[PDB]
């Protein structure tokens, strides 16, 4: 099993490897927001996610506002869940702090602090475990130096305090597309990676080029969130460019998750309605994109 095998993680030159010092590239599904789809986050979906599309890594994908954690915080809970059932499938696991409409990441900042304080303390001695510390800061008042940076300089300190190095996601300005800034001002901690986020339907050659860029200078990319359809989860399936996208991340090694698993009427969306929440799905139940995306996983 994957965790057994290459165990813990960490960055070296840049690069995402594992306890023997090799490099590894983890490939997986993100949920939808768990306030709202959390039906499919569970020990069997995930199983069978493991099982029959090859999965190596899951995202659960924590919405802070829009109903999610801020507003209730019983759904920490279903992050919990999905937390343990990596460890017992043996594969890796995202915790993601999915900012958003609060597009500033300080905006809750100290709710994240105690959020993973508690998170890094339950499941810190797991090398199953990478957090994402702020999903898409977004905004042109909202940068790198001033905003991001700094949040990040409070948050790891408090997962640091706790769990020494598993791998840590940082997202970066303009909905994590902008590790070109990151980049040039890179966080101190050893092991944390920079997340860049695409979606099929942008025209991407320049977007590529600013990736090869932020690796670069050094810095360790992860694509924590991709879909096959236009920027706003929806507005169809565009698999010429995300074909072009799977095999940079190839060249690259570039580590990813797909967004979303969910039956949701969208796009990006990789179950259709009367899907299983709790997997073994049939051809029919898959939807063109999710079709797509569990081939690219069981090619890998
Ligand atoms: C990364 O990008 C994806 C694609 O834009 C983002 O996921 C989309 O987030 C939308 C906003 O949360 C979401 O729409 C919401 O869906 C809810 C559940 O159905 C509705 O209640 C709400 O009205 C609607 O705005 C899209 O379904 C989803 O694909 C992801 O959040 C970003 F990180």
């Amino acid at each position: 099993s994957v965790v057994e095998e290459h165990g813990q993680l960490s960055i070296s030159n840049g690069e995402l490897v594992n306890e023997r010092g090799e490099q590894v590239q983890l490939k997986g599904m993100s949920s939808h927001g768990l306030q709202w789809y959390g039906q499919f986050v569970n020990y069997e979906s995930m199983k069978w996610l493991r099982d029959d599309w090859g999965i190596n890594v899951f995202r659960a994908a924590m919405y802070t506002s829009s109903g999610g954690y801020i507003d209730d915080p019983s759904v920490k809970e279903k992050v919990k869940e999905a937390v343990e059932a990596a460890i017992d499938l043996d594969i890796y696991v995202i915790i993601d702090w999915h900012i958003l409409s609060d597009n500033d990441p300080n905006i809750y900042k100290e709710e994240a602090k105690d959020f993973f304080d508690e998170m890094s303390e339950l499941y810190g001695d797991y090398p199953n475990v990478i957090y994402e510390i702020a999903n898409e800061p977004n905004g042109s008042d909202v940068t790198w130096g001033n905003q991001i940076k700094p949040y990040a300089e409070e948050v790891i300190p408090i997962i640091r305090n706790n769990d020494p190095n598993n791998i840590i996601i940082v997202g970066t300005g303009t909905w994590s597309q902008d590790v070109h800034h990151a980049a040039d001002n890179q966080l101190a901690d050893p092991n944390v990676m920079y997340a860049f986020h695409f979606y099929a339907g942008t025209h991407g050659q320049n977007l590529r080029d600013q990736v090869d860029y932020a690796l670069d200078q050094g810095a360790a990319i992860f694509v924590s969130e991709w879909g096959t359809s236009a920027a706003t989860g929806d507005g169809g399936v565009f698999l010429d460019e995300a074909q072009v996208w799977i095999d940079f991340m190839d060249e690259r090694n570039l580590s990813w998750a797909n967004w979303s698993l969910t039956h949701k009427d969208e796009s990006s969306a990789a179950l259709m309605p009367g899907a299983n929440p709790t997997g073994g799905w049939t051809e029919a139940e898959l939807s063109p994109s999710g079709t797509f995306v569990r081939e690219k996983i069981r090619e890998s």
